[PDB]
């Protein structure tokens, strides 16, 4: 009922379809200044505390650019958010595993260095992982083999074996792109969401009438992902219930009964 982690106020549909409360600034992280991961591009909130930290992955040839919208909308409703560049363009999703997991641990570290601006921003302790695509798959992976992290947003996953899911304990929400034809939902990213343990708080919604690239830089879905994305990482990263809604609830159900959203599953409440 004391939840520590609580930040900014009550959430509503159209607060959470937009850039949130927090002020925020970018910087980039050298490739040079790092082993373990590519870089990349960090957001943070200016105001003072600490926040759940947020690794995401692109895809095959990917890069952070690609998913700077997920740094900017998440940061702003009060993370440190990450997105990374990975050591290559061609590394598999074990490899974005790995380097998320890394870029998790880098942000530890800068929160220890009066240097760095995010000194003292980051609660080392409340840890989430996205991707797009094989940066999807590896988000789940990274999620498997550190069961500490609060959550997991695999978007679009490509073909790692739903077989490599089973255990994931890691509350898990999985975006789908309806016409994705790189990634087709229905052999790719809902068989990953069917191989979840069901006692593992999961959902999974599905862009109707768009292409692998729906979660991306404009995808078209800002409003509605973004709502989406923000309210998994409040309700599990912050252990923020205020955000229920969002995801299984009124809001959740506007979103999922619209236009917008071909396929919709879930194991709620929670
Ligand atoms: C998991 O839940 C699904 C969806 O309701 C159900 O089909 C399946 O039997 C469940 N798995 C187990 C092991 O009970
Ligand atoms: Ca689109």
């Amino acid at each position: 009922e004391f939840n520590p982690y609580q930040k900014g106020p009550d959430p509503t549909a159209s607060a959470l379809e937009r850039n949130g409360p927090f002020a925020i600034r970018s910087t980039s992280v050298s490739r040079t200044s790092v082993s373990g991961f590519g870089g990349g591009r960090l957001y943070y909130p200016t105001a003072s505390g600490t926040y759940g930290a947020i690794a995401v992955s692109p895809g095959f040839t990917g890069t952070s650019s690609t998913m700077t919208f997920w740094g900017e909308r998440l940061a702003s409703h009060g993370f440190v958010v990450l997105v990374i560049d990975t050591i290559t363009l061609y590394d598999q999703p074990d490899s974005r595993a790995r380097q998320l997991k890394a870029a998790l641990d880098y942000l530890a570290t800068q929160n220890g260095r009066s240097s760095s601006p995010i000194y003292r921003k980051v609660d080392t302790s409340r840890r989430a992982v996205a991707g797009h695509s094989m940066g999807g798959g590896g988000s789940l992976l990274a999620a498997r083999d550190n069961p500490s992290y609060k959550a997991a947003i695999p978007m679009a996953p490509w073909n790692t074996s739903s077989t490599a899911f089973r255990t994931v304990s890691v509350p898990t929400m999985i975006f789908g792109c309806q016409d994705d034809s790189i990634a087709p939902v229905f052999s790719s990213a809902i068989p990953i969401y069917n191989a979840i343990p069901n006692s593992t708080r999961k959902n999974y919604v599905e862009i109707r009438n768009d292409d692998h690239f729906c979660v991306m830089n404009g995808g078209g879905h800002d409003a509605t992902l973004g709502k989406l994305g923000i309210s998994w990482m409040k309700r599990f990263v912050d252990n923020d219930t205020r955000y229920s809604p969002f995801v299984c609830g009124a809001e959740y159900n506007r979103v999922v009964s619209s236009y917008e959203v071909s396929r919709s599953y879930n194991n709620c409440p929670y």
